[PDB]
């Protein structure tokens, strides 16, 4: 039995930034946008360690560290590389071992110790247009697994008194998040999805 | 198997009344948004009584009257308490009502007769902001389970001719709404939501 | 075990050109908007044959042609009338016989090969308000459902420079399609949506 | 036989940020200049591993995680309490450890394992004025000890082409540095320390 959990979220800082870091990039890497959010995840499940979890027979194991089981789409098929420790990690950590295993999943293979839905089970469709959102089903060994949809820029209140609300144009996914529900549950799955938007909408705490 | 019904809906008009009768609150009560929703889902299921019914064994079980069995978070979990003939009931009856039994369901406990999934199950996140949506799971004594996300603020063309669609910026909720989809169908569901948005667009028919 | 695909489409060119050609339309026929997203469907399952496919128990039956089983709510309930070879048809061909097929299900009955779920299952409730979206469940001889909600002008940026921005008011339904997720996958359903949203956004290529 | 590395380094960009997370700080913490200098100096000394090292009899132990003894003027004298994991702590974790255990060393005692001149040893004057720089006598046990004089606002051309040098007043730190000269040296050492004031003078790469 699973819900879904479904938040908008700008990202028009965290573009910013990583347009900034990826000019600070030296071709030394490439940071996507998902290696913040896989670094911001890392940070909300330290942050919610009822997502960083997995349905065990009788119990929940939560685990303490967070890992992510990115899924890379693959002509196999899903794929779903393990990033390991990535609160402790770096973040071009991130970059390289997510092109790196995203590489070997559709070039080569992962060694089946990849694939572990690691205390949380990312799908990534922002670069997939005319999915603003989509669910996904949890995996048995997870406990909440999330999908986000693509960026889309719309219509917002400027705050400026001239024109007063205005009309200011935002960037920003909408993701749903399919939760296993009796490992986690509708309000500690919003709560981690707010952790994560607020981590992600400034990078400046994801910097820490 | 269950369907979802998702449904926005503005506010304006009803926080503009509660805000005139909270007012017109003598500290006598605290009218809660939730609490005119109460009484406009009374409304709507006694317009729409397949909600208000549940899924017995062999038949559905319509209820003629209706009641509530609005959710409250509690820290032992989700306490459904039950709000009876609301339909027939005050609104300072929804108020307080509503009020005291989700205080006894997080301060102490409410006896078992309060958690019914009184021909409707109702849970509310309204007040919970990164959820404008989310779904959750119908009772099986339900006939169908509504959940409402946050409130939002959003661009909406102003008629007025000179800012010819202009940009006015309308305070609304987007609900989702599971149901058995055995019990309860489509159609009626989203008449059922057609019926609550009107009764609450525009609390002077939620005044009858 | 079903994952839910939701994307917004713009209309706006397809009702101009269906007002042009109803215009066009002598009396001859009704030209619904369904009638080109019936021929926009058949378009995009032949460009993604895996839609039109059916989970047949060991292997997934894929369909060269499609036909679509076409929803039509009943007084008995869903009829889905099946409009076959959509995509070698006229569509007035699929005018009259969704309004026909329609008309027999509920004045008369279909004799019941007109409720095959032929390779394609849709559900349209585009006339419908309070629903923007909803989802349903996939046929078991289906592929994947398609649920389409309703029409809403929204503000969109308008590349004008003066005003930059701008608030330009689109129609566009957001749509939800439900998938078997074994007969068919999240990457494939998204493509197919696009296709269908590409062949929809201009009738040009409908035409073609 | 020890080497000086003496060394400014500007910080209002990190002043900038300290304030606006300090500000961003809920009283959950109170994040010294000196927290992201301890994660700055952990992410130098994880750059150059030279730093964090130690003196053995025969060879020189290189770590590969980095501590950071921190020293604290004690009434006692210097305690050099040991933050453990600096590079993969938070750095409230920084925060609250650095201030728990000053106040640990001045008010009670730091057990012995606290004392460690862990891979760095830190003393900053940071604080106390008219040391804008002062040098250190390297641990034994260290591979080079850091110092780091007052803050100073010094005249500073300005880019701006109509004040064409101008005068512009950045605040900075000349820091010292002793090395043990054998463990570590001079291009190694300033190499670790313009790693250092790279990762402080903008914390935007000491976020990562």
């Amino acid at each position: 039995p699973h819900f879904f959990v479904t938040s908008e979220l700008s990202v028009s800082k965290l573009l910013k930034l990583r347009q900034a870091l990826n000019s600070s990039a030296e071709g030394r890497y490439k940071l996507s946008v998902n290696d913040f959010l896989i670094k911001a995840i890392a940070v909300a499940c330290k942050r919610v360690p009822a997502v960083n979890s997995s349905w065990r027979d009788g119990v929940i194991r939560q685990f303490d560290t967070v890992d992510v089981s990115v899924a890379v789409a693959t002509p196999t098929g899903l794929i779903t590389p393990i990033v390991k420790g990535v609160e402790a990690k770096g973040l071009e950590t991130i970059s390289a071992t997510v092109k790196e295993l995203a590489k070997k999943a559709r070039d080569g293979k992962l060694k089946p110790e990849d694939y572990q839905g690691g205390t949380i089970s990312i799908s990534n469709m922002g670069m997939n247009p005319a999915v603003e959102r989509f669910t996904a089903i949890i995996n048995p060994p997870q406990a909440a697994i999330l999908a986000v949809g693509t960026t889309k820029k719309v219509a917002v209140p400027v705050e400026n008194e001239d024109g007063t609300t205005g009309v200011e144009w935002d960037d920003q996914i909408v993701v749903t998040a399919s939760f296993d529900h009796k490992v986690v549950d509708g309000a500690v799955g919003a709560e981690w999805m707010r952790e994560l938007k607020k981590v992600v909408e400034n990078p400046l705490e994801l910097l820490l």
